[PDB]
C-alpha cells in the first residue's frame, strides 16, 4: 500500500542516460527521426485549428479578437514549421520548438474557450481531448513538461468553464463529467507516453548494448591481431581462410624464394655467464634493451630481423624486397651491433662482446607449421651463414667471399682463417675474410556516431520496407520482426481497464441507473477482470496453477493471441459505450410541442418553446410527452466516451496500423451510424433544449429569442470530430509503427554486423590454430626436436630443393598442432616451432594454470609422450624414422611480448635454457626430463627411469631422468 | 491537306514489335508491371460505379433490374479482380480480362442509360466521360480496340438520348453538347494513349538498345578473351590489373618455379624441304593438321606444349602441377609423336622424320614482357634439352641420364653416344642414352529474360525510389531523371489547343454570345495561339528568328518553364470555363415564384410552377423577374467543361504528380466553390424548371405532380463527381510517373552495367597493351634480336638465377611495347616475343593495311630504326652494350588462330623465315633487309647499304642490304 506508491514516485525520476555526450547523441538522432514527426504534427494541428475555425464561422457573430487570435497561431505555427523544415535549424531547438508550441496551444485554449457562443460545458471538450493526446503521443517533450501542459490545459478549462457556466444548475454534472473526462485524458496520455518514452530509451540503450559488444569483440580481436603478428603473407593468408580450402591433400605452404640476400648472425659473448649472475627480470630487461637497440639498428640499416636464438640476433637483407646493398647493409648493421654491445658492456659492466658472420646468397623464406606461425629463411646460405657467426671473432665482423664480392671492395678485410675455427668452413673449403675498418567508450561514440550519419534514417526507412503495406519486402525481416514479443501488455490492459471504470463512473453519474445497464456494465466488467486476469498471469507465471500459466504464456507469447483479446476488449468497450444509449428516451418531443402549440416545426422557435415551456424542460428525466423511456440530455458524452474509446486504441500500441485504423473506422462508421439514423429525433430534441437553456431566459416580454443556431448541429460536428481524431490516430500509429521498425532495423543491423565480426574473429582463430609483461613461477616447458630430420632434409632437385620435405615436417607439425589442440591440453600452449622443433609450455595462463595439482604438468607430460606416439604413428605411415627427442624442465619464467612494431610473444628465463639442454641432450626416442619434473611425474605415479648426471653448458652437472610412461589409465 | 492525312492514315498502322518472342517477353514485363495498375483500375471503376449506385438509389422509385444488372457487374468485376490478383492467371488472359472489362463496361453503360429517371440529355454524361478516359488511361488495350471501345460507347450513348428524348425542343443544343464533350473525350484519349503507347514501346526498345551494345560490347571482348588465351596466370594477372599498381618502379613479373619437370623438343627433320616444295595454304594446312595430331596427342599424354618452334613442338610434362611420372609421360609423348610423324609420311608421300630429345630436371615457368604474352619455361635444363634434341637421331629418342634416372629403367636403351653429335653434350660430358624399345540474339533474351526476372518490378521500384516524395533517394538518380527532357510537348500543347477549340464551340454553342465572353475568347484564343507558336518553334526551329528559337528553346528546354507553360495554361482554360458564368442571371427565380403564387416556399411545388409556368420556362433567353442578364438553362455543361479541363490535366502527362495533384485539387475547390457559394440560387432555379420540363406536361387535371426529385441535387452531386475524377486522375499520374521511373531505373542499370562491361574492356585491353584463316598477300616482317643477351643471361644467385635479367628483358621489350604503341605505328602489330627476340609485323590488318602507299612498310622501317635508338637509349642507361640486329623483309603470309582449345594467333609461310634468317644473319647494330624490302625502301628514299650475297638455309644465295637510315624527317 506504501511500498507500491514509492515505487509510483521512483517512476517519476525521469530517466536519463548519464552521459551528457550520450545523451546529445540520442537526441541528435530523435530529433533527426522526429523532424518528420514534428512537421507532421505542426501540420496535423492546422487542420484541427482549421476545424475549429470552421465550427466557430459557421454561426455568427464573428468576435474580430477571436478571429484575428486564431490567424496569428497559425502564422506563427507555419513560420516554425517552415523554419523547422529547413536543413539549417538546429535540432536543440526542436525541444523549444516543442515548448513555444505548447504556449501556442494554450494561446489557442484560452481564446478557444472564453469567446465562443453559445456558452456551454459540452463545448470544446473534443479538441481539448484531441490537443492533449496529441502533445501526449506526437509532441516530443519531456515528461516533466507533458504532465504539466496537460494538467494546465485542464485545470484552464474547468476554470474557464465555472467562470462562463456558474448559473447551470446541473453544471456540477457536466462539470464532474468534464473533470472525469479530463483524468481519463492526463492517465491514458501518460500510460501511452511512458512506455514508449521507456521502449524507446530501451531501444537505445538495447542498440548501445549490442553496439558495445560488437565493439568490445572487435577490441578483443585487435589486440589479438596486434600481438599475433609479414602484410603480404598475413593478407594472402586472410585471403585462403575466406577460400575455406576444406579438404586439400596437402596443408598449403607459405613459401617465396629470394635470391640477393645477405644473412647477418651475431651471437653475445659470454652470454651464459651474465645470464647464470643476473635475476630473470634484470635479464629480461637487459636482453629487451639490447634486443630494441638491434631492432632499431636493424630498421636503420633495412635489415629484417628473422629471429631471435637464444642471445643470437639474426637478420636478412634483401627480404622481402631485393636490394643491391644488401651486403653492405648487413655488413653496417654488424658493425653497429659490435658498437652497441661494446656501449651495453660499458654500461652494464658485464664484460660482453658480439661474434658477427655474414654470407651472401639465396634463400627461400616463409611460414611452415600450423600453430605459432613465425617468419623464417631456409638454404644452405643460411647455415653457412650460421657456421661463419660460430667461426668468427668476437669484436669482428667475419665475412664470406660471397658477401667480400658484394661489398665491391669497399672494406679493408684480412684472411679470416675460418676454416681455422669452423669445421664447415674448412671442409667445404669457403674463403673467409674479417673485416678490419671501412577513451574506447569515446571511439564506441565516434564510429556510432558516424554510423547514424551514414545509416540514413529516411533511406533505410524507404529501403527495407515497402512503401505501402509497411511490411519489410523480405519475408525473414517480417518474420524476425513478427517474433519480437512484448511484456508490458498487461499494463495497457491494466490502463484500458482503469478507462473502463472511469467509462463506468462516467455513465453512471450522467446516465439514470437502469437494472439493463447495471447488469450490462457488470457481465462487462467481469469479462474484462477475466482477460485482465489471465494476461497478469504471464507477468505472475510462479503464482498460478501450471494449465492458466500455460494458457497466460500462450496469448501473451501469441501476438495473434494479444491482438485477438485487444480487438475484443476494445470492441465490448464500444458495445458498453452504446448499448445503453439504446435505452435513451426515441419518441419525438418536437412533434409534441407542435401539437401544444398547434404551430408549425419550421416556425417553431425556442420562444414558442418557452411559451409552453411549462410542459417541457430538460430537467424532467421522466420520458416527455408519456414517453416510458427517459431523456438523455448530454449525448455528446456518448461520443466524448467514443472518443476515448478511440484514444483507448492508441493505447495498444502494437496493434498493427492497418489493424487499427479497421477497428477506428468500425467504430466511427457504427457510432455515426447510430447518431445520424436513430438518434436523429433525440439530438433534435437536444439541440433545441439546449438552444434555448443556453437562452439566459429573462424578463422576454416578446417572443424575441436570440435566434440563429449559433452552433454547428451536433450531428454534424460529431462526424467530422470522429474522423479527425481517427486520422490523428492513424498518423500517430504510422509514426510509432516506423519508429519501432526503424529502432529494429538498426539493432538488426548491429547485431548482423556484430554476428558477422564475431565469426570473422573464430576464423582467424581458427587460421592460427590450424610493454606487456608477466612474471611466472612456476611453468613447464617442453622440446621436441626430430633429431634425424637434419639427415632426411635433402635440398636436390628431386626434392625441390628440400620444399617437400619441409611439407612434410608441416605435417609432422601440424599433427603435433592437431594433438596439442585436444581439450585435455587446453592447458597448453604452443610457443613456437624452430626448424624440426616443437616447443610447448605450460602454466603460462591463469585460467588454465591449477596453483594445487599442477595438472598442466601432468597434461605436459602425456603431450609429451602423445607426440613419441605421434612420431611412431608418422614414421609407421611415412615410411620414415624419425627419431624424437623430448625435453621437460619446470620451474619460473617471464613471458612478454617485444617489439612495438613486430610484436612476438615469448618466454625467457633459465627454465628454457635447461629445458631446452635436456632435448639437446635427449636420447632418440627417449624422453628426458629434469629432477624437478621427475619429482613432479614421480610424486603422481609415472614411470620415470634415472638417467643419470649430465653435464649440462651454464649448470656444471645435472642429474637428469627418462620419463618412459605415463600413470596407469584409470 | 493531302500529305497530313496521309502521315495521319501512317500514324493509325498499330506499331507492332516484330518477333512474337520479343513481343511477349515485352507483354509478360508489361503484364507484370500493369497486374499492380490492372487491379487499381478494378478498384476505380468499383468505386464510380459506387457513386453511380448512390445517386440513382437515392431517389426512388428503385427499379429491381436496374439494382440486379449493377450488382452482377460489380461481382464480375471483384471476381476477375480477385483472378488477376492470384499469381497464377497467366498474363496472356489479362489482355482478354480487358476486353471482358471493357464489355462490363458496356453492360453497365446500357443499363446506366435506359433505365434512369427523370430522363434528360445532361444525364450520365460524367461517368460515360470517366469510363472513356479510364478505358484511354488506365486499361491497357490496344489502339484500335481503345478506338473501337470509345467510338461505341459514344453512339450508343447518342443514340439511346435520341430515342429517349425525341420530343424535347432544345434536344439539339443538348445533344450537340454532348457529342463536343464525347469527340472531345475521344480525342483528347486517343492524344493520351498514342503518345504513351509510343513513349512505353520507344522505353522498352531504347533499353533493348543499350542492353544490345552490353551484350555486344561483351560478344566482341568474348572472342577476343577467347583468341587472347594458363587460367592461374590469366586471373592472377586480372587481379593486378583491379589493383591499377600505377607506381611501380618494376613491371611486375608472372614466374613460378617448378621442379622435376621433363622436357621434350621435337624438331621434323627435312621440314624446310617440305616447306620449300609445298604452297602457302597446303603448308599451313599441313602443319595444322600435324600440329593438332600433335596437340591431341600431348593433351592425351599429359604433356603441355609450350611452343612451337618452326617445325619444332615443345612440351613439358609436370607443368603446372608436379606429377611423378612426367619422364614417362614425355618419353610416350615423343614415341606417339614419331608414330604420328611416320604416319604423316606415309600419307603425304613427304619423307619426313622427327628427332626428339628428352631431358628431366627444373624450370621457371611464366610469362614476359608487356604485349603478346606467351607462357614459357627458362632454364639450363631447357638449353640441355634442346642440345638432346638437335643431337638426337631421327626417328629415335633422345634422352638424357637425369631423364633415364626418372625411368627407373623401365625403358630399354642404348648408348646415345649425344657429344659424337651435339658439341655442348660433349663439352658438358652429358651421358646421353636412345630408347629403343618398351542465336546470339537468343541468348541475349535469355540473359534479358533472367534479368527481368531477377529484377523483379515492386521491389526495384521500392528499392530504387522514396516511398511518398517519389524522389530517387539519391540526389544523383533525381538528377539523371530531371535530365530527361520532353519532345513531344508540343504535340501536348496543340491537344490543349484543340481541347480549347472545342471548349469555345460548346461555349458559343450554349451560352448566347456576349461581347464580353466573345473578348475573352478571343483574348485566351490569342495568348494560347502564341503559346502553341512558341512551342512548335521548338519543333519548327529552323523556320523562326533566333530569338524566337531562343525562347522556345529556353522554354521546352526547361522543364520548369514548360512546367510553368502547362499550368499557366490549364489555368486559362479553367478561367475561360467560368468568367463567362459570371455573366449568367443571379437574381432569384425562386423567390419570384414565391411572390407570383403567393404560397409558401415550402409548398411550391412543380405542380404550383405549372400554375404560373406561363411566366417561366427554360425557353427564356432573357433575365427572368427583371433581370437584365440571361438565363443559363445548362450550368452542368460548365460542370462537365472543367470535367474536360481536368481531362486537359491528363495530357500534360510530364506535369508532376503533386504538381497535377494541386492543380486539380485548385480547380476543384474554385469550381465547387463557384457552383455551391455564388450559383445556389441559378441551381436551385434550374432544378425547379427542369423538373418542371421533365414532367411531359399534359392535361394535369388535379395539382398532383409525379413529385419526389427523382435526382440528388447538382450541387451536391458535382463536388462528389469532380473529387472521384480527382482520384482517378491523382492514380493514372501515379501509375504513370511510377512506370516512367521504372523504365527509367531499368535504362539507368543497362547504362552503368554497360558502362563497367566497356570499362571493364578496355581495362583487359590495356593489360594486353600493357577455324579463323586468312591469307595476306602482301605482310612486313621485323625480327629484333638482342645478340648478346646469352652473354648477359647468367643464372647466378647473385642474379636470382637469371629473374633479373629476365626483368631487364621485359623492360626492353616494354619499351619496345611502348614504341609500338606509337600512333604512328599503329599499323605494326607485335606477333610475339622469343627470349630476347621482338616479332612485329605490318600490313596484317586490313582497317590498317595501305594497299597503294604500302605506308605500314615505312611505319615498320621507321619502327625498326626507332628500337635501334631505343636500343642505344636502353644501352647508354643500363651500362650494357647490348647489340641489336634486326632482319626485314615483305612477302605473302597465312595468317590464323591454331587450337580449339588453346587458340593462338599467328602467322606462317616464307616470308616469315625469310625475315628470320635476314635476322639471324643480321649484323650488331644493324639492320639487314631483303631485296624486295630493300626495293621498297629505296623507293621511299630510304638510306640502304648493300650488304651482298648471304647464304639462306632453303633458298641458297640471296641479295641482302643494310638499313642505315631513314627518309629525311619532312
Amino acid at each position: 500500500l506504501g511500498a507500491c506508491c514509492l515505487a509510483l514516485l521512483q517512476i517519476f525520476r525521469s530517466k536519463k542516460f548519464p552521459s551528457d555526450k550520450l545523451e546529445r547523441l540520442y537526441q541528435r538522432y530523435f530529433f533527426r527521426l522526429n523532424q518528420s514527426s514534428l512537421t507532421m504534427l505542426m501540420a496535423v494541428l492546422v487542420l484541427v485549428c482549421l476545424v475549429m475555425l470552421a465550427f466557430h464561422a459557421a454561426r455568427p457573430p464573428l468576435q474580430l479578437p477571436y478571429l484575428a487570435v486564431l490567424a496569428a497561431a497559425v502564422g506563427v505555427i507555419l513560420i516554425m514549421a517552415v523554419l523547422c523544415n529547413r536543413a539549417a535549424f538546429h535540432q536543440d531547438h526542436m525541444g523549444l520548438a516543442c515548448y513555444a508550441l505548447i504556449a501556442v496551444v494554450l494561446a489557442v485554449q484560452v481564446v478557444g474557450l472564453l469567446l465562443p457562443q453559445p456558452r456551454s460545458a459540452s463545448e470544446g471538450i473534443w479538441w481539448t481531448v484531441f490537443f492533449i493526446y496529441t502533445i501526449y503521443t506526437l509532441l516530443p517533450v519531456r515528461m516533466r513538461a507533458a504532465v504539466l501542459s496537460g494538467v494546465l490545459l485542464s485545470a484552464l478549462h474547468l476554470a474557464i468553464a465555472l467562470r462562463t457556466n456558474a448559473q447551470d444548475q446541473f453544471l456540477l454534472k457536466q462539470l464532474v463529467s468534464n473533470v472525469l473526462i479530463f483524468s481519463c485524458t492526463n492517465i491514458v496520455g501518460v500510460c501511452t507516453h511512458y512506455p514508449a518514452e521507456v521502449s524507446q530509451r530501451q531501444a537505445f540503450q538495447e542498440t548501445r548494448e549490442c553496439i558495445q559488444a560488437r565493439l568490445h569483440s572487435q577490441r578483443e580481436n585487435q589486440q589479438q591481431e596486434r600481438l599475433l603478428l609479414p602484410r603480404h603473407v598475413a593478407m594472402e593468408m586472410k585471403a585462403d581462410i575466406n577460400a575455406k580450402q576444406e579438404d586439400m591433400m596437402f596443408h598449403k605452404i607459405y613459401i617465396q624464394k629470394h635470391d640477393n640476400v645477405s644473412i647477418l648472425f651475431a651471437d653475445i659473448e659470454g652470454f651464459t655467464s651474465l645470464a647464470s649472475q643476473c635475476t630473470a627480470q634484470e635479464l629480461v630487461m637487459t636482453l629487451n634493451e639490447l634486443f630494441a637497440r638491434f631492432d632499431k639498428l636493424a630498421a636503420e640499416n633495412h635489415c629484417l630481423r628473422i629471429k631471435i636464438l637464444g642471445d643470437c640476433y639474426y637478420c636478412v637483407s634483401g627480404l622481402p624486397e631485393a636490394r643491391a646493398d644488401h651486403a653492405h647493409c648487413c655488413v653496417e648493421m654488424g658493425m653497429d651491433m659490435i658498437e652497441a654491445i661494446s656501449l651495453v658492456r660499458e654500461v652494464t659492466g658485464v664484460n660482453v662482446n658480439m661474434r658477427v658472420g655474414i654470407h651472401s646468397g639465396r634463400v627461400h623464406c616463409g611460414v611452415l607449421g600450423l600453430r605459432k606461425w613465425q617468419f623464417d629463411v631456409w638454404s644452405n646460405d643460411v647455415t653457412l651463414a650460421n657456421h661463419m657467426e660460430a667461426g668468427g671473432k668476437a669484436g669482428r665482423i667475419h665475412i664470406t667471399k660471397a658477401t667480400l664480392n658484394y661489398l665491391n671492395g669497399d672494406y679493408e678485410v684480412e684472411p679470416g682463417c675460418g676454416g681455422e675455427r669452423n669445421a664447415y668452413l674448412k671442409e667445404h673449403s669457403i674463403e673467409t675474410f674479417l673485416i678490419l675498418r671501412c577513451n574506447p567508450e569515446d571511439e564506441v561514440d565516434e564510429f556510432l556516431g558516424r554510423a547514424i550519419d551514414a545509416r540514413s534514417i529516411d533511406r533505410l526507412r524507404s529501403e527495407h520496407v515497402r512503401k505501402f503495406l509497411l511490411t519489410f519486402r523480405e519475408p525473414d525481416l517480417e518474420k524476425k520482426y513478427s517474433k519480437q514479443v512484448d511484456d508490458r501488455f498487461g499494463a495497457y490492459v491494466a490502463c484500458a481497464s482503469l478507462v473502463f471504470l472511469f467509462i463506468c463512473f462516467v455513465q453512471i453519474t450522467i446516465v439514470p441507473h437502469s437494472i439493463f445497464m447495471l447488469s450490462f456494465y457488470l457481465t462487462c466488467s467481469l469479462l474484462l477482470t477475466l482477460v485482465v486476469f489471465v494476461s497478469v498471469i504471464y507477468s505472475c507465471v510462479k503464482l498460478f496453477p501450471s494449465p492458466l500459466q500455460t494458457l497466460s504464456r500462450k496469448i501473451v507469447r501469441s501476438k495473434m493471441n494479444s491482438t485477438l483479446v485487444g480487438v475484443f476488449t476494445i470492441t465490448l468497450v464500444f458495445l458498453a459505450a452504446f448499448v445503453n444509449m439504446f435505452t435513451c428516451n426515441s419518441r419525438d418531443l418536437l412533434g409534441c410541442l407542435a401539437q401544444e402549440h398547434n404551430i408549425s416545426a419550421s416556425q417553431v422557435n425556442a420562444c414558442h418553446v418557452a411559451e409552453s415551456a411549462v410542459n417541457y424542460s430538460l430537467g424532467d428525466e421522466q420520458g416527455f410527452c408519456g414517453s416510458p423511456w427517459p431523456n438523455c440530455n448530454f449525448p455528446e458524452y456518448f461520443t466524448y466516451s467514443v472518443l476515448l474509446s478511440l484514444l483507448a486504441c492508441s493505447v495498444f500500441l502494437q496493434i498493427s496500423c492497418i489493424g487499427k485504423l479497421v477497428l477506428m473506422l468500425a467504430i466511427e462508421l457504427i457510432y455515426v451510424l447510430i447518431v445520424e439514423v436513430p438518434g436523429v429525433t433525440l439530438f433534435d430534441n437536444a439541440d433545441l433544449l439546449v438552444t434555448a437553456n443556453a437562452i439566459d431566459f429573462f424578463n422576454n416580454g416578446t417572443s424575441q429569442c436570440p435566434e440563429h443556431a449559433t452552433k454547428v448541429a451536433l450531428k454534424v460536428v460529431t462526424p467530422i470530430i470522429i474522423s479527425v481524431f481517427v486520422l490523428a490516430l492513424y498518423l500517430h500509429a504510422q509514426q510509432v509503427e516506423s519508429t519501432a521498425r526503424l529502432d529494429f532495423l538498426w539493432k538488426l543491423q548491429a547485431t548482423e554486423e556484430k554476428e558477422e565480426m564475431e565469426e570473422l574473429q573464430a576464423y582467424n582463430r581458427r587460421l592460427l590454430h590450424n610493454l606487456y609483461y608477466q612474471s611466472c613461477e612456476c611453468v613447464a616447458v617442453m622440446f621436441a626436436s626430430i633429431a634425424n630430420f637434419s639427415e632426411f632434409y635433402v635440398e636436390l632437385e628431386a626434392n625441390n630443393e628440400g620444399v617437400e620435405c619441409l611439407r612434410l615436417l608441416n605435417e609432422i607439425i601440424a599433427d603435433f598442432d592437431e594433438i596439442i589442440s585436444e581439450d585435455r591440453f587446453r592447458q597448453l600452449e604452443k610457443i613456437k616451432t624452430i626448424g624440426s622443433t616443437y616447443m610447448a609450455a605450460s602454466g603460462l595462463n591463469d585460467s588454465t594454470y591449477d596453483k594445487v595439482g599442477k595438472t598442466h604438468i601432468k597434461a605436459l607430460a602425456d603431450f609429451a609422450m602423445k607426440l613419441m606416439d605421434q612420431m611412431k604413428y608418422i614414421n609407421e605411415h611415412s615410411f620414415n624414422n624419425f627419431q624424437m627427442k623430448i625435453g621437460l624442465n619446470i620451474g619460473p619464467v617471464v613471458a612478454g611480448v617485444i617489439g612495438a612494431r613486430k610484436p612476438q610473444y615469448d618466454i625467457w628465463g633459465n627454465t628454457v635454457n635447461v629445458a631446452s639442454r635436456m632435448d639437446s641432450t635427449g636420447v632418440p626416442d627417449r624422453i628426458q626430463v629434469t629432477t624437478d619434473m621427475y619429482q613432479v611425474l614421480a610424486a603422481n605415479t609415472y614411470q620415470l627411469e634415472c638417467r643419470g648426471v649430465v653435464k649440462v653448458k651454464g649448470k656444471g652437472e645435472m642429474m637428469t631422468y627418462f620419463l618412459n610412461g605415463g600413470p596407469p589409465l584409470s
